[PDB]
């Protein structure tokens, strides 16, 4: 028949496609085949129009099975042709050896760290049950799509996929279908030797249906029946096990061999003799395959057809929520959304940047519709819940409904971050935020570097972010967070001051779209600055306090600028002129132009910079660096500060060295190199 | 009765501790207290001798309810009195916020970190297990102890404590008994929220056994008897739920208010009036609970005597096994083992230095045998297997022994960072490392973090750790990792070149006692060093290539000091005489005396830095740096190195460029600072 054609011939593009890069993973893909070609024949999506909102989204989350993944892009004619499956794992080439979502067209997200493609699923599948509460109206069905999503073994074991699965049980997110490749081979070889727990048993207990195919090598029909049994149960995500042979087919099927190194050469030769294939040819892709996946991308055309049509009558029915729709999907944030930021003045009360966030969310939530997010089980502490709001939850529930704004997702911080991946990748100008204290951003690195990579504009609001958020200790306090953050290219870290900078750091958090954010929030008070503005603080750095005739710059964030201005009145004493920098996000200002930079650090004047944690990165910015470079202490934050000496005294008298240490040398901005 | 009066006792004093320090979390201590008393009464300790090996361990992994742990600790007269309570999260005090086992007497690892303590109880009990198996023989059980562990629901959200749950099952850890605060609090408010999960289900499904205590709020009776329960199933680890009120007593127990602020005065007197304590007194300890317990210790430390005689007269029967715990009991390795180190010369051949690694491990492993450890699915990878070993497994799988010394992780970094930690806080000597690729041990930051903190000697062995892994691409190619880790207090992060690197890089790993070990190896082959030695490597830092008139120093780690070397060669064909520094740890460097840092890093000449990922940091060692800040590419090694101008001739454009640029300037090692 053309579908055991066509499921050969995605096995053998697969194979192909490792043999000629000689590297990659040509296992899960031989024994994925069936399934893959099961789900893309229920899937409407269209191969010309990868953006279209309405689309069921697949992920693949075992990444390292992406041959198929191409293979099926290529098949359905998106812009990935088998020149490029020719190219797989080749320098520069649309068919990396894990599958980016900003070079591979149809890669939702980027996969190939295991476990965080089935949370990108949870996400997408929340944005879209969100999505279609907010907007779809009777005879209106907007927003009805699918998550599929494969997974195996490795992804199971990683504990974020369990966090993700906990939560998505809980919401009841019947519009995700996740497909297990339950193949009992893992690298370490079978899973008998680390992984014998009862993996279903533990989805029932998550509130999951399950679907069991028992010979998913060849059964298609049941396949394709169990997506249709989980369309039916509404208020449950899907687990279908899918019992395959790693390699199905190959002479090495079912052994940890084949799941990650090229095929033999003979091998192949018998795979697609037996398969009715040309042993001596490669990259074939029968006629008669491309006909049958035209004629289902031709039939997903017309849907989309229809859906757009729909979409025009929609508008004349709700004008209003028709043009707000039709913004978001142009990425357009409403005109001057951003006269809602809070600003401050100089005479304003000090307040913590955790408060300044609250009141920020206060007044842009109601302006800006796509903005939804949550904390991980820190809502009171973090301060992200707007008052008035309604959680995301099931109507089923009563405590809350799928229009709502606010997500509890628990005490899960790295399935949170890869969640809010999965938002952002839904689309619809998603700008999706997620709350903890800094010190745990770091049980969630695996994802908040994917947000890196994948350019998704995803929001950490990140508050105690120091030793003076106090008694809770040395275990909660950052010391390497930021420097780790920082060195991770494409992500903004704000460290806002006050009121005015807080602003800011929200402003460029909430217009990105290639750049995840960290806001790194105070638990304790600090005053409104003389000097701050959004508009200085949208530079990223910026001159605080200005001194023609300065002696020493010190350049600070956070907390430590206000600590600058005080050390600055100490110097003034003892003789020495100083002016004071803040320097919000190092991101922000290191694209800025060379001319501003060099306004802000100049040569010819020694630069101390000063931040209560890591020291690294900053020698990018000054000349010597006061930090804290060991951990902290438990108790009253102030008592602490004093003890590391981070006083205007302590910092003067830091100050005063490095004017010591300069005298009869020439100095240059630390902004100057040699290449 | 007396059992009432302690149990009222226990939670006074730790609503008082956190009354006196007006901050700190009063809800859960109430709540447990019941389980506390009857846990530690069943429990064999010595307050006097809080190394017992063959002590029961406890474990808080709900650490924020540590005012419970330190009046327990207090009531049994470890080395923590009621002044102490009194100075709960003060400066300096012995009581900090979250507990500390660097700081605490009887905090057997540190906490506060959700999910990590219930893992620390997985490698304690896989320890104890291992141990056992190592020595006990008939008539001598030297080792029989079990690891209670307390647990709430944050720590069961965590994705972390389902990874190392899921293995507890698996390897059938049968003295494990952990103790779920069942109270439906978190601080979102009720688990209905977010967390409505099947937890008993769930566990089952990873081979546990359950026992449920219905009334957990008075029924010490059950609690005894779940115990007990627990000891007779010898094949499963066991989970006791614990319904409990949090806060039990309080105006507002069952509430999230009471999990973590102070209560109200007026509460904390009704609490005493209705236990019968004075409730203008604060700190009380009955004198009736002070004997009961004092009993206890007693009767412990008569068990402990005869376990000293019982292993008096193992070494008698067992003389050789008898010395080798000694040797172990008294932290010694074995005498000159170091000589096992493989060592290297420029004529031997070019090898990976994860396969160096192996080879060390192949050589170490039958010499030391406090060596255990494993790889998270990456055994054929990692290459941390020493041919011909035993897994750890129990028996009754066919697959391994408990007297096996590698552990199949599966897919879990993290619980394999935090199982790592409780073998480490087990004792007896324990060297233990865990295999993964340098990328993912980011999975794991929670943990690792923790070593640093704890001061325990855990080592990963984290492979493919550049752009050389090539194919796998961006999403595996590290690139802020080491800064990161670098930039966490007291962790030494060793990047070794080549062989005799490999060998010093081990040295230290093994011969550490407070310094948690990263060693980044190559995927990739690298060549012998002409001037590498164990000896110079062991400084952390040394002078590979001395050149009396530099123009510039290049200093270099891993990969890139070969690199380094060529490049020297081309810069003497264009008239630059350069030398070249080895830094395979910059902790072990900078412990140094001031004076063998400068002989490395001298005044007068540029230095220029190249490591192929993150700049950070390097500023403490170069004038200028070379590193990689954007992500890899997927492609063949060496094509991505020359993409990124990581080639002989690139560092020699960079080191000319650098040596023109400070032409004409004073110039200074980097080490001198002003202050
Ligand atoms: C977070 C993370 N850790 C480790 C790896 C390395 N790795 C790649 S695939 C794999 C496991 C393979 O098992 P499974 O997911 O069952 O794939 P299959 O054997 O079915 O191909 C591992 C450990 C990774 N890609 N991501
Ligand atoms: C990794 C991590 N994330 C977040 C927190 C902040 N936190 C402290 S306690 C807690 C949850 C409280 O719930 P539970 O563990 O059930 O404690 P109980 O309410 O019973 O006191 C949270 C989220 C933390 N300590 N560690
Ligand atoms: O899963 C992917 C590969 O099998 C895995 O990353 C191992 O890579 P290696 O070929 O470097 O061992
Ligand atoms: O669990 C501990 C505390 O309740 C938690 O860390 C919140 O601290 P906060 O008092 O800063 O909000
Ligand atoms: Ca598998
Ligand atoms: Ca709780």
């Amino acid at each position: 028949s053309v579908d055991q054609k066509a499921i050969s011939t995605i096995r053998l593009l697969a194979v192909d496609a490792v043999a000629a890069a000689n590297s990659g993973h040509p296992g899960a893909p031989l024994g994925l085949a069936p399934a893959a070609h099961a789900v893309f024949k229920k899937m409407r999506f269209n191969p010309k129009d990868t953006k279209w909102i309405n689309r069921d989204r697949f992920v693949l989350s075992n990444g390292h099975a992406c041959a198929l993944l191409y293979s099926m892009l290529v098949l359905y004619g998106y812009d990935l042709t088998v020149e490029d499956l020719k190219k797989f794992r080749q320098l520069g080439s649309k068919t990396p050896g894990h599958p980016e979502n900003t070079d591979v067209p149809g890669a939702e997200v980027t996969t190939g760290p295991l476990g965080q493609g089935i949370c990108n699923g949870v996400g997408i599948a929340l944005a879209q049950a969100q999505f279609a509460a907010t907007y779809n109206k009777p005879d209106f069905p907007i927003s009805d799509s699918y998550t599929y999503v494969f997974l195996g073994d490795g992804c199971l074991m990683e504990g974020v996929s369990s966090e993700a699965s906990s939560l998505a049980g809980h919401l009841q997110l019947g519009n995700l279908i996740a497909f297990w490749d339950d193949n009992k081979i893992s690298i370490d070889g079978s899973t008998e030797v680390a992984f014998t727990e009862d993996v279903i048993a533990r989805y029932k207990s998550y509130g999951w249906h399950i679907v069991e195919v028992s010979d998913a090598d060849t059964d298609i029909t049941a396949i394709a029946a169990a997506i249709d049994e989980a369309k039916k149960v509404t208020n449950k995500p899907t687990l279908v096990r899918l019992t395959t042979t790693i390699g199905f087919g190959s002479l090495a099927q079912g052994t940890h061999g084949v799941h990650g190194a090229p095929l033999k050469a003979d091998d192949i030769k018998q795979l697609k003799t037996k398969w009715g294939f040309n042993p001596e040819e490669s990259f074939a892709v029968p006629a008669e395959v491309t006909a049958s996946y035209n004629e289902h991308v031709a039939e997903n055309q017309k849907i989309q057809q229809q859906w757009n049509e729909l979409f025009a009558a929609y508008k004349q029915k709700y004008p209003e929520l028709g043009a707000e729709l039709q913004r978001r999907l142009d990425g357009k944030l409403p005109e001057n959304w951003d006269k809602a930021l809070p600003v401050y003045t100089p005479a304003d009360a000090a307040v913590a940047t955790r408060k300044l966030s609250e009141i920020v969310l206060s007044k842009i939530i109601p302006e800006v519709p796509e903005i939804i997010g949550g904390s991980a089980d820190l809502t009171p502490s973090n301060l992200t819940k707007a008052k008035g709001t309604v959680d995301f939850q099931p109507a089923a529930t009563g405590l809350g409904d799928y229009s709502g704004r606010y997500i509890r997702y628990g005490v899960r911080e790295h399935a949170m971050g890869a969640i809010m991946n999965g938002i952002a990748a839904f689309g619809a100008n998603y700008k999706n935020y997620g709350g903890t204290f800094l010190n745990f951003v770091s049980y969630a690195a695996g994802a908040v570097r994917l947000s890196a990579l994948s350019e998704f504009p995803i929001t950490w609001v990140a508050t105690h972010d120091s030793i003076g958020l106090g008694e809770d200790g040395p275990t909660h306090q950052p010391i390497e967070t930021l420097a780790h953050f920082r060195a991770t290219p494409n992500i903004s870290v704000w460290r806002p001051a006050d009121g005015n900078e807080t602003s800011a750091a929200y402003k460029s958090a909430i217009e990105s779209t290639h750049t995840p954010h960290i806001l790194a929030l105070t638990r304790q008070n600090l005053p409104q600055l003389e000097g701050s503005s959004i508009e200085k603080a949208s530079k990223g750095g910026y001159t605080l306090v200005q001194q023609d005739k300065a002696d020493i710059i010190i350049v600070a964030t956070g907390s430590e600028v206000s600590l600058a201005v005080d050390a600055l009145k100490v110097l003034e004493g003892q003789g020495i002129k100083a002016g004071v920098v803040s320097l919000p996000d190092q991101l922000t200002f290191d694209k800025q132009s060379e001319e501003y930079k060099l306004s802000v650090l100049p040569d010819g004047v020694p630069i101390l910079s000063v931040e209560v944690m890591s020291t690294f990165g900053w020698s990018k910015y000054s000349h010597q660096q006061f930090g804290l470079n060991r951990f902290g202490a438990s108790g009253k934050a102030p008592e602490i500060f004093k003890l590391f000496e981070f006083t205007p005294e302590g910092v003067a008298e830091r100050a005063a060295k490095t004017v010591a240490f300069y005298k009869g040398k020439d100095v240059v901005s630390p902004l100057r190199s040699a290449f």
